[PDB]
């Protein structure tokens, strides 16, 4: 379904698995990651994945439920979310490390990328 983004319902403990993808490799050689805004607050940074597909780093507001994974041809990366809480409820957008002003912590070095998705999670 969707409006402007796709939508997603779930349920509170229930699971789901976003999935973003490019054409011809695009981001083989560039870090990646997943960005959420939750309504009223700014972006704020969730999961990133190196080119090795290696250096994994987590919010810890997420760290221990999602994890994030990449293909090897430079086309996929995943968003395996786990133990989905009412607190998760955000639009989604993977997006490209496309600056190294800050840490790969730092939302302000990624660009949003392709449609957002929003999750809402049902108590």
């Amino acid at each position: 379904r969707g409006s402007e983004f796709e939508v997603q319902l779930v349920q509170a403990g229930g699971s789901l698995r976003l999935s973003c993808a490019a054409s011809g490799g695009t981001f083989a050689t560039s870090p990646m990651g997943w960005l959420r805004q939750a309504p009223g607050k700014g972006t704020e940074f969730v999961a990133a994945i190196s080119p090795s597909g290696g250096d994994r780093i987590y919010a810890d507001s997420v760290k221990g439920r999602f994890t994030i994974s990449r293909d090897n041809a430079g086309n996929f990366i995943y968003l395996q979310m786990n133990s989905l809480k009412p607190e998760d409820t955000a639009v989604y957008y993977c997006a490209v490390r496309r600056r190294f002003d800050g840490t790969s912590y730092y939302t302000g070095d990624y660009d949003s990328w392709g449609q957002g998705t929003l999750v809402t999670v049902s108590s």
